[PDB]
């Protein structure tokens, strides 16, 4: 066989194992103690995040040590048993966690949409992870059904006359019944619900720039719940929005029931409000983009910056926005310093001061730090981030493993050297890590539980 493999690799990949053992069983298990006896921080997302890290503790139990040890042997050690749940229990906990991230994307869409009336029963979660495990178990099965352990090896393993030596490998109907299940496996249950993860993430951020406009809007022109006359002497609602120029409250009251489609008495909800609004950014922005003068100027800022530009024509109009010449022509040109002193010293300024300070402080940061009574809009945005990434950890660590166990499910031909078992091992570790990247990112990047994991730690002593 030519094979020698080095201890100095061999004890690097034990310090290695043995390192994500006790940051991987441990961590996930601190998640799992400080969530469930911890009440009330136990929510939707949180409980799919227990469901999560209890499957990656059976796979560095069950799968990870045997693996290792049984790459550095010609012969499996641990029986039928073991032997059969190798496969199995490790696709049961990728299943898992690949659904209980869709579960916990789909969630967190519905808090975007609607996140004033969501108040989830946790029923329709303890549903959903008993549904997902039951689909896991099930679309895993035949890998328990096809591993086998015969003492009957394919290859000459080394001579032992006093035991029989025992072999772990898969053994299906054919190579085709292994691959057509692979590979509907690989596309049906691991790219295909990621792609879909990723989806709902990107629609979750194009929300949330959408509501972060509202909440901006809020803070300066108002939410007002009922018909109210403004300053120009016409009634309005919401957000800045005139109903008619009619003095006539039962002419202007027939807006609002037509706007709606509802009998509103003058009276419309919080929900009711943003929906016209968004209404109306949707025409200034058609209308910016209409406007010649105002077209490059919103077209080179970002999202935060843009929603500088829409605050001041819900104000002074297309027109007002368009005397400030010199102001938008350093805007374009991202001397953000610059236009921030030039801004200020307007007629607008002198007599709004309070909003424009705010609105100017925008355009020169680029960030809602002016509007800092919206602390609300950038926790669940420190939320959403951290879930994407541990979607991102979860894929990127089981990629390697994944593309080689394809690889070698098409070129099965192919006899197993001291280089495949290291590249295995390379493999194998880089997706043992994803059992660390669930307790490591919900712990060194969440606020509530690096502080409630110190104060248990030191508690303990
Ligand atoms: C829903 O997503 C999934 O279920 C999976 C994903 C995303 N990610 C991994 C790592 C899987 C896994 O661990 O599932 C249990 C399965 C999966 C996917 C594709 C393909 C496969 N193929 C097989 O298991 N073939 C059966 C043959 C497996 N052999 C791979 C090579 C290995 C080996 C070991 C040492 C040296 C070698 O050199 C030739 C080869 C021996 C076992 C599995």
């Amino acid at each position: 066989d030519d094979c020698h493999l080095p201890l100095a690799m061999i004890f690097t990949l034990a310090l290695a194992y043995g390192a994500v053992i006790i940051l991987g069983v441990s961590g996930n298990l601190a998640l799992i103690i400080i969530i469930l006896k911890q009440k009330e921080m136990r929510n939707v997302t949180n409980i799919l995040i227990v469901n999560l890290s209890f499957s990656d503790l059976l796979v560095a139990i069950m799968c990870l040590p045997f693996t290792f040890v049984y790459t550095l042997m010609d012969h499996w050690v641990f029986g039928e048993a073991m032997c059969k749940l190798n496969p199995f229990v490790q696709c049961v906990s990728i299943t898992v966690s690949i659904w209980s991230l869709v579960l916990i994307a789909v969630e967190r869409h519905q808090l975007i949409i609607n996140p004033r009336g969501w108040r989830p029963n946790n029923r329709h979660a303890y549903v959903g992870i008993a549904v997902i495990w039951v689909l896991a178990v099930a679309s895993s099965l035949p890998f328990l059904i096809y591993q086998v352990m015969t003492d009957e090896p394919f290859q000459n393993v080394t001579l032992d006359a006093y035991k029989d030596k025992y072999v772990c490998f898969d053994q299906f109907p054919s190579d085709s019944h292994r691959l057509s299940y692979t590979t509907l496996l690989l596309v049906l249950q691991y790219f295909g619900p990621l792609c879909f993860i990723f989806i709902c993430y990107f629609k979750i951020y194009i929300r949330l720039k959408r509501r972060n406009i509202f909440e901006m809007l809020r803070i300066d022109e108002g939410l007002r719940l009922k018909i109210y006359k403004d300053t120009e002497g016409y009634y309005t609602i919401g957000i800045g929005h005139l109903l008619t120029k009619s003095p006539s409250l039962n002419a202007a009251k027939s807006e609002l029931d037509k706007a709606i489609g509802r009998n509103t008495n003058g009276v419309i909800t919080k929900d009711e409000a943003e929906k016209l609004f968004n209404q109306d950014v949707d025409a200034a922005v058609r209308g910016i983009l209409r406007n010649a003068k105002l077209k490059p100027v919103y077209d080179s800022l970002d999202a935060v910056r843009r929603a500088a530009l829409i605050n001041m024509v819900f104000q002074m109009g297309e027109t007002g926005v368009a005397g400030f010449t010199n102001s938008l022509r350093m805007l374009q040109q991202k001397r953000w310093d610059e236009a921030a002193v030039n801004l200020a010293k307007s007629r607008w300024y002198n007599q709004t001061p309070n909003r424009a300070k705010r609105v100017i402080t925008t355009f020169r940061t680029g960030t809602w730090d002016a509007y800092d009574n919206k602390y609300r809009s950038s926790e669940t945005k420190r939320i959403n981030i951290m879930l994407l990434s541990i979607v991102v950890a979860f894929a990127v660590c089981w990629l390697p493993l994944t593309i080689f166990n394809t690889v070698f499910d098409w070129n099965h031909q192919i006899i197993a050297t001291c280089n495949h078992n290291l590249l295995f091992l390379l493999c194998h570790l880089t997706a043992m890590i994803s059992t660390c990247v669930n307790p490591i990112f919900y712990g060194f990047l969440n606020k509530n539980f690096q502080r409630d994991l110190q104060f248990f730690f030191n508690f303990c002593d």
